[PDB]
């Protein structure tokens, strides 16, 4: 929101006091304590008749650091808050001396500036990463329309960008733009967005987290150009700024802190497969679609069922349509007879022409207003009422059907929808509707991830969610939404995809979404993704065989990234900035990406096949068409529609399966192992995953002079190597030589080989 | 302004009607016109019954397709307008076809779809560079404010950036941005602007212009995140497409269409030294305050007097301090005694302390309300008014004074305000007070420039205008305001200078308390390496170089300078604009071109790091004489006196030899400079007369390995320096030597050739 | 469409409220028994009118507001109109009439509706060139031949006529304190008066 009002006034029927002056540096155990004075307050007789700021400075993990600042204390502060992990005994020092008031945790502190000139800074090893200027936070009140509000403007450097705060559609980098983070249905084309996170990072090296499940105003460079304002109505401001001189190392952190995004099973990771939306007419318009997938031969490991595999206008009260699926199992059954993984569609709401409706008003199931009615408007269904996620009774009735679906043979479920949750209403458990609105995405789907964790295993829990909130990553899998059929709208949609990552979410799925062409283009994209899902001539069926048995070749390299992304919280898909963080011409980046850690993804976006793209530096070669292209630069390329630019980095050592018809097989048996660009004095390590993440076999290459050491430790058989753009060599110690197309393939004896060059 | 709300949903209160079906397509010499209704018109029943949109598509120029959208004709619609070139006679071609309707003008076309399927199209040759789609422009009835506009969305394509808008200080990419083109007095750390410019440029080769003075506001991808959306308080809304393959060329059209940058003389880009805001308390502290400046051996070119030299709280009565400055004629000559161009501080406002303001409420030469009573407020100087420039006689009045100062001796004034002016007023000639408060801008620069042109003479003319409107390109010399003293304010202002010339201004100068000396020193290397500078121990040696420097480069710089004056082309180039071909260029923010050849990376940092890019080529050092090859970064080091300057390849520089002021006999003694000539390849350099006019062209066309030199009209004693080039083993008509910067040819006329 | 602030009973007489601003009647609906009738104004002046019965009230009440012209005997013969928006030409109102002569159905006065004149430009007396482009042709044609003939106008004007700016520029349209003019989209685009 608008504060200022250029650098010299201020909003009209604003009132601003600012943390001017320190007056009190205490220590309470773990914690700093700084009293600051609106004004003037050394000469005692000054001493009253002012407002004080309670600056709070603690650390719930080590490397972030935790700043309260606080007007009023009596503010009822109900609601629920963000479900973050903190620590009680992290290791810190305070150190309050004359001059200023010091709060460290790992590298990062906290410090303020005592006497004339206030001034809060965060420094890293004792340099400034950013801070707060004086008069630059403090307690806004608004006599205009009788709210509070508390603010802060963290300081951005030369060159300095911002991304984050969810997944956005508008341009990567958030500088110039306004963000109010609150979930909505606005599509994918808008300023508005389905999962808004109050968290957002910068190129250098540190994020930062407004713990606010209310509604968060973000004027990032858009009021004052080089600070990241954010303003909340509250009595108190809260927030986290995260170090980790790398982005990477942030996303660690920030996810250790809100949540490790959990690692979805294998057979996720394959072409999920929806009928055109209505079209599911019965069991045999549904198999006669499948069967047509087969009869191409394109493989499919998913299915999904639509809104209409219940009635029309009382969605959501899990009753099947009787007219179209007479027998609901029998049908299942038969699907999952052949290898078919099912999915259904559900959400949080329910119409009232449903028989369930009256049943759940009497049991009182349903969000009421505060006079007792419930709360009704006629979006999406007539007379539509939402489920209360804050009544025990409620959830468990919720959950009881989804484990009904579960004993069917269902194995997961499209959480749609639970962005549009009203405020002027009373919850169950007496929440703060401001703050429920947001973190209603959470425990919904929360709520359903249980549901799958306790009826298949938390190893086989999948999802794909729309809506999502602070800590909702730990329920895999967050679908992209709408998008148009054409090329701007696949362009934001990746910027979406990317931008969610720079969130702490790892996983992301989105519709292969009207020119024969865009959908060829898309289709690429789409099985380039950590999730993809077929929606809906001849060319186009040559193009998803492609790219689904690409895809499912790339798996062991896949998965093993995946496992990444639980265990440090690193997106699969991860914008260019992330892996090259020292690289200027990284910094705007946003129509390709690294998908893992070493292969750059760069989609077409042009009819005839044109496309350019940026190399950071080092010598890169085309997954398949073994072409090299040197690093520091852009390229421009022409692309048929089985094609587009992936790179490989140099120094780099991939694993390939040898199964292109599914993602779940067993990775170590028979993998093949490609060598790029091993420079003199690298080592290019692989490790190939078990279907549990965890790693099964690691392969190393050393190079010493013109002699690779590959040494390979762990559990695999027959597997290769092969020696990109290497036509031939002159010694091949304990091993097998052959000849390829992408170069010279060597089958050893023994997890232990050298070869000269 | 929000009317969508997400993609299913229109904000609150509002009521759209959008034109989705041609009805109508009628023809009236020079102009299209198209009659759309809200909603399915096929059959004549319900051809009754409903609001109807009249587009009118027009040319006012080659090249430039004009798109005028209306709701209701019977509005009052006021001026002032802006002051747009129309011509009346331009070659289009209208073909009304029963698929399509379609106006050209050039290459550029506006096509609308007929049928079932409505569109709106702009063509370049056939092809598609933008457009708008069904239901992406219209009315909205505000009834929550009782308010009615009229707004439109041109389409942005994959990667499409935009730029321009006015001298604003966000980021140089406009995508993801709300901009309102309403001037105000915010600093140059907001997202408010002194000088808004409701046009806009894209990496695509178009602009738009949307010609409304009053406020347009625009949500650049900020609302539908592909597209450039503008709205305004109107029952009409016309804007201009206008094309230019490349950005220069739509600068080029602009220009032409709102005015081109006038020429500034050539002493206007010597150092300009102003007092310290709070230091000129005499006649001595200043007539002494520049010796010092002489005994360092610092060249000053112009002095600047601040507010000061009238009385306190009597701002801009013209009046001279008489405790401060009992003589002030005698003080100016003095100055000029020695060598300096004087200027002096005005506003357009006068505070009611100045024995004058009881004389203008008399007259009735100020700003008035409604009810007759004077406009007056406590901001900037006690019961402020504003001269009412819609009033001839005060026009007058004002300008008379500014004669005055002109017979003293002063050569140029510093127009500072003009952005705060109220709306709940009426103006002498009965101006829409909504379109007044930002063309205010124009009409106050106007008269003082054209007090200049009448007294001092047109090439003798210059500014330092802090306020802008559509226009005031014409009143040369922009200033960039007051920064505060750090390196992300050094930052912001570069791109604020970046993007006023991106909006049709070719020239724009800035400053150079409390501030660390590092940063200081860097940011003269800056101040220098602009159009114009004013300045206000190690520090003396760095302005003491750049300045220098500077003179150094003036035949190069002034020749750059009437490109601006000629073609519209700004001196100080965003990269973009230079290279609208490179994906590399589109965000290049912290680095720019300086005139065709050469490339300045302020650094911004006290340890001298700094990171830079460059284009396609083999560069070189301008005298550093170190070569970099492009198409990537680059990360350096420097000290003080240094900061990455590079020369293009293929290019021919010419440079002076004085370096104690900038204007000289720049073709008498001038030193060319050849950079990298590829076989195959010609370098063109003109060295250009104190008016701006070529004067003498040099030439060196290289064929394998002899490099042929040509030189056409007046200069003498020229020299030509193969820059890294040892020795060659063939010269012709000419003698050599040895140099640093490498080997220097002495010509024997002007038509030698050379074997390397 | 037509109010007139006078009223009679079955009591041989009759009132009238003079008054052309909104006159407002409770007749029998506030109060039961009384006809109520009150106007926005500092005076009231109404007209009881006499005459025994119902036929000599009404004649006092013309004599008073104004006697009813006698029509010409051929505006009591049967009047004709074709379905709107169907006279597509001269042709296609003739072939119209000789259907009514057929039939020996009598037509003796023949009416244009709107669209004698262009969409949206309803009323600045502009015939449409592309439905009728000989219109004294065709009406001495359709007179001539026994018809009277009657055109649709009204008292507004669309925004799209040629002759709206005009109108406009004469200061003929019924126009806002503000000297801008009064206009919205009902009936006609832009609508003036």
């Amino acid at each position: 929101m608008k504060i200022s009002d250029g650098n010299w006034l201020i909003q009209p029927g604003l009132n601003l006091i600012h943390p001017l002056q320190v007056f009190e540096v205490e220590q309470q155990d773990n914690e700093m304590v700084v009293y600051a004075a609106p004004r003037d307050v050394r000469e005692r007789t000054w001493q009253l008749d002012t407002p004080l700021f309670t600056l709070r400075f603690f650390s719930p993990q080590e490397g972030i650091v935790g700043v309260r600042i606080e007007h009023f204390q009596g503010a009822l502060n109900n609601g629920p808050h963000y479900p973050l992990n903190i620590l009680q005994d992290v290791k810190v020092t305070i150190e309050n001396t004359e001059r200023y008031a010091e709060f460290k945790s790992g590298n990062l502190s906290a410090r303020v500036s005592k006497g004339e000139f206030w001034s809060l800074d965060f420094l890293r090893n004792g340099e400034r990463i950013t801070g707060s200027q004086v008069k630059n936070n403090g307690y806004v009140q608004d006599t205009n329309n009788q709210r509070n509000y508390m603010f802060e403007r963290l300081d951005l450097g030369v060159g300095e960008t911002v991304y984050g705060l969810g997944e956005r559609f508008t341009a990567l980098v958030r500088n110039g733009q306004t963000v109010e983070t609150w979930n909505r249905d606005g599509g994918t084309s808008t300023e508005q967005a389905y999962k808004n996170i109050p968290f957002y990072m910068t190129n250098r090296g540190y994020g930062v987290l407004v713990n606010h499940p209310q509604c968060v105003s973000f004027e990032v460079g858009s009021e004052k150009v080089s600070k990241v304002q954010f303003s909340v109505e509250s009595e108190y401001l809260e927030y986290f700024v995260i170090d980790g001189p790398t982005p990477k190392a942030v996303l660690d952190r920030y996810t250790r802190f809100t949540g490790r995004p959990a690692l979805p099973p294998a057979w996720s990771f394959g072409l999920w497969l929806t009928t055109s939306f209505t079209t599911n007419y019965d069991e045999a318009t549904v198999n006669s679609f499948i069967d047509g997938m087969a009869e191409r031969n394109l493989p499919l490991h998913v299915f999904h069922f639509d809104c209409f595999w219940m009635k029309a206008f009382q969605w959501c009260d899990f009753e099947w349509d009787p007219l179209t699926f007479p027998d609901p199992e029998g049908m299942i059954r038969r699907l999952k007879a052949k290898g078919l993984k099912i999915c259904v569609w559900i959400n949080p709401y329910i119409g009232q022409k449903s028989p369930v409706f009256k049943e759940l008003q009497e049991k009182g199931y349903l969000l009421k207003r505060p006079d007792g009615s419930l709360w009704q408007w006629d979006k999406w269904q007539p007379g539509l009422a939402i489920y209360d996620f804050t009544n025990p009774d409620a959830c468990k009735w919720y959950a009881d059907k989804l484990k009904g679906l579960v004993a069917m043979g269902v194995d997961c479920f499209k959480t749609d929808f639970g962005e549009r949750i009203p405020t002027d209403v009373q919850w169950f458990d007496g929440s703060d509707p401001q703050k429920m609105h947001n973190h209603y995405a959470y425990i919904y789907n929360e709520l359903v991830w249980n549901v799958l964790k306790d009826t298949v295993g938390e190893e086989e829990a999948v999802l794909f969610a729309r809506s999502a909130s602070v800590g909702a990553q730990k329920f895999p899998v967050h679908w992209g939404g709408d998008c148009y059929a054409n090329y701007e709208s696949m362009a934001e949609s990746l910027r979406g995809g990317l931008s969610i990552g720079l969130s702490g979410f790892g996983f992301w799925s989105h519709d292969i979404g009207a020119p024969a062409h865009v959908y060829k283009r898309w289709c690429a994209f789409g099985l380039l993704s950590s999730h993809s899902r077929l929606h809906g001539d001849d060319e186009s069926c040559d193009v998803v065989r492609f790219f689904t048995q690409l895809k499912c070749r790339m798996m062991p390299y896949l998965y093993r990234e995946a496992a990444r992304a639980n265990a440090r919280g690193t997106p699969m898909m991860r914008a260019m900035m992330m892996e090259f963080p020292d690289d200027p011409a990284c910094d705007y980046l946003d129509r390709q990406y690294m998908l893992g850690d070493n292969v750059m993804v760069a989609p077409v976006f042009t009819e005839a096949g044109d496309v350019q793209f940026y190399l950071p530096e080092g010598r890169w070669t085309h997954l398949w068409h073994n072409d090299e292209l040197d690093g520091s630069r852009w390229h421009k390329q022409q692309h048929g529609f089985l094609s587009l630019p992936v790179y490989v980095r140099d120094n780099t050592l991939l694993a390939l399966g040898n199964n292109d018809q599914r993602p779940d097989y067993v990775w170590h048996e028979g993998t093949a192992f490609h060598l790029f660009n091993l420079q003199d004095g690298h080592e290019a390590v692989c490790e190939v995953p078990a279907a549990d993440g965890s790693v099964i076999f690691t392969l190393k290459a050393a190079r010493t002079g013109n002699t690779i050491t590959v040494t390979g430790a762990g559990e695999a058989k027959n597997w290769t190597l092969c020696l990109r753009n290497v036509v031939k060599v002159n010694g091949l110690q304990d091993g097998s030589q052959a000849e390829s197309e992408q170069g010279l393939v060597v089958k050893p004896q023994g997890n232990a080989l050298t070869i000269t060059l």
